[PDB]
């Protein structure tokens, strides 16, 4: 089955664009990454950076995750991100999202050897 690291990449990485290019970014990406296939995922963030720059966060500033786990890390630098969250009209299978551009630090949980992101915790 898909590894947690691979699921993080599929759900949260978009190295192919530097920012969201239109209000339809989230609608299209949530669909394309299969985040709407079984239900409308309510919120999701995409990170417009290289994979290595995001994986490097696992050696940056340790901080406890929202859920209390101690394997979370905050990036030293801000990153280009897109916040996706459902619009009021979103209704499966016609999932619909508001796209919001931002430049924020990210917080990720890390596991494994290599020690890499497995969960996107927050933009801050």
């Amino acid at each position: 089955k898909e590894t947690a690291a691979a699921k993080f990449e599929r759900q949260h990485m978009d190295s192919s664009t530097s920012a969201a290019s239109s209000s339809n970014y989230c609608n299209q990406m949530m669909k394309s990454r299969n985040l709407t296939k079984d239900r409308c995922k309510p919120v999701n963030t995409f990170v417009h950076e290289s994979l290595a720059d995001v994986q490097a966060v696992c050696s940056q500033k340790n901080v406890a995750c929202k859920n209390g786990q101690t394997n979370c890390y905050q990036s030293y630098s801000t990153m280009s991100i897109t916040d996706c969250r459902e619009t009021g009209s979103s209704k499966y299978p016609n999932c619909a999202y508001k796209t919001t551009q931002a430049n924020k630090h990210i917080i990720v949980a890390c596991e494994g050897n290599p020690y890499v992101p497995v969960h996107f915790d927050a933009s801050v």
